[PDB]
């Protein structure tokens, strides 16, 4: 029983986690076979000239107390990529991935290339993170495991205004309207991750949390009309299909799960609490409540 | 900026993690140098659950009843002791991966990061708070046994405690790494409940801070209370007496932010008394109480 905000076990990528230092500016970074890579404004923008007059011996790359030799640098998108003259005897076996809003990934905060903290979150539809990070974080990675296999979904590169954070996919690519300039920006208005919301509510059910049960259900068409009303995110008939198993399990179809919701969006919780929470939790995937309601290992 | 509950990287644990199995039973162990540390009620058969007498079964066992897996390597196993509730598993190899390490016993309110692991293998990572009524509110299944709760020293693991049983509401008990129960527990089938829970009121006033720290002000005041009418309002809300001693740990983060910890507790006492009127701290709704003065300087700062 119980059910806990849960990170993948982190210890595949700490072995991972590395010091790069160009001039006056220290970040993390992240050391996959004889590549090193980490947020590309490191060198400060134009990044192409910028690069263009750095050399292999300006980055300073620490793994633990052994400087590590730069013997390449290149660039992809807003993500540096430097070779080094050693291949990470720790490289686990790994994937890129690029996520979608509502998907949920560990995230392993560092600072000066050592792990402080390991923490789930989710990409929100807005395309920021919700994250919790201080300066000298940038590096910071986002991964899940598959089997025996990391997939790396994020590196963390700046903090918006209002204290959420924006990142790239290890390709580079930005999550979000986002760029790596000092300029304003600001995150659009967030929505909730309603696919997430109902399989946090399987997860309760599965724990004996039955209180907002009803007897009724709804179609998928009256439902995303009443969510689209609270700022949640439309349910598509691929999470009703996603949530097939926890609504085999559990007994409750879909459909009847989201009349739930429904009512849950009206009226409030009443002053009572669903696994120990007032607020209904978003950052919970389909996927996440079988694999913690199933015992899954790493 | 942000605040998030954040677990310590569980890698110098997961290193740690081996499968032992005596009979039909298969839990976690923690592997330590030539020590394997596990549950003593592996050993127990399923009419031996109630009243077992583990000396005297630990007397019936030899080395070879206990298998020992760490990966794809059987250990062998050299000696066999007990150590109060734990299982100590001497082996013939010692853990390459060994960190550095202390076995901590913590109080009540503390802390930690605790490592689910089902057939010597980590599946999750997530933190968790010793409740005062000495049970700790985790996510475990049938296999979870010997999974462990730890915090992290810069590069030493204190280990403070390995998961034994669940109650029957569904909370957890467990040991300290010396196999000392925390709490009134026994690791027996006998009936055991645990007592009335109750908010850890040092670690709710310490992630007010975090919150003045993060932006967060909507629920400050203009009011100072003494430290006996904030305790007098608090048991009332079943809140833990909060001692000189938490005032004097809040103290930091009372500089911090320029807010006293008898201000701080007058705006606790108001939160109690009207609810968060539809608004939020730090993305919750309700007054949290796992993360102690200390996880808040560490994360802010
Ligand atoms: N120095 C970083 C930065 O703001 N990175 C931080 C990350 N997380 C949290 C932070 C909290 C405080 C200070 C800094 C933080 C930066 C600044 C401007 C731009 Cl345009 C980029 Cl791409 C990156
Ligand atoms: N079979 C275990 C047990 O309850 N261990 C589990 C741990 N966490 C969660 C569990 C959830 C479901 C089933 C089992 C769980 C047990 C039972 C009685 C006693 Cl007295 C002891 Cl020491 C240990
Ligand atoms: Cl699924
Ligand atoms: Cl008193």
């Amino acid at each position: 029983s119980g059910f806990r905000k849960m990170a993948f076990p982190s210890g595949k990528v700490e072995g991972c986690m590395v010091q790069v230092t160009c001039g006056t500016t220290t970040l993390n970074g992240l050391w996959l076979d004889d590549v090193v890579y980490c947020p590309r404004h490191v060198i400060c923008p134009n990044y192409e000239d910028l690069l263009i007059r750095k050399s292999n011996h300006n980055f300073l790359v620490q793994a633990g107390n052994v400087q590590l030799r730069v013997i390449g640098h290149s660039m992809q998108n807003c993500v540096l990529k430097l070779k080094v003259d050693t291949a990470n005897p720790k490289t686990p076996k790994y994937k890129f991935v690029r996520i979608q809003p509502g998907q949920t990934f560990s995230v392993l905060a560092c600072y000066n290339g050592s792990p402080s903290g390991v923490y789930q979150c989710a990409m929100r539809p807005n395309f920021t993170i919700k994250g919790s990070f201080l300066n000298g974080s940038c590096g910071s990675v986002g991964f899940n495991i598959d089997y025996d296999c990391v997939s790396f979904c994020y590196m963390h590169h700046m903090e918006l205004p209002t204290g959420v954070h924006a990142g790239t996919d290890l390709e580079g690519n930005f999550y979000g309207p986002f760029v790596d300039r000092q300029t304003a920006q600001a995150a659009g208005t967030d929505t909730t991750i309603t696919v997430n919301v109902l399989a946090w509510l399987y997860a309760a059910v599965i724990n004996g949390d039955r209180w907002f049960l009803n007897r009724f259900t709804t179609t998928l068409n009256d439902f995303n009309l009443v969510a689209m009303k609270y700022n949640y995110e439309p349910l598509t008939q691929d999470h009703v299909d996603i949530l097939g198993p926890l609504s085999a399990q559990t007994g409750i179809a879909v459909l009847d799960m989201c009349a739930s919701l429904k009512e849950l969006l009206q009226n409030g919780m009443n002053g009572r609490t669903i696994l120990g929470s007032a607020l209904l939790e978003d950052e919970f995937t389909p996927f996440d409540v079988v694999r913690q309601c199933s015992g899954v290992t790493f």
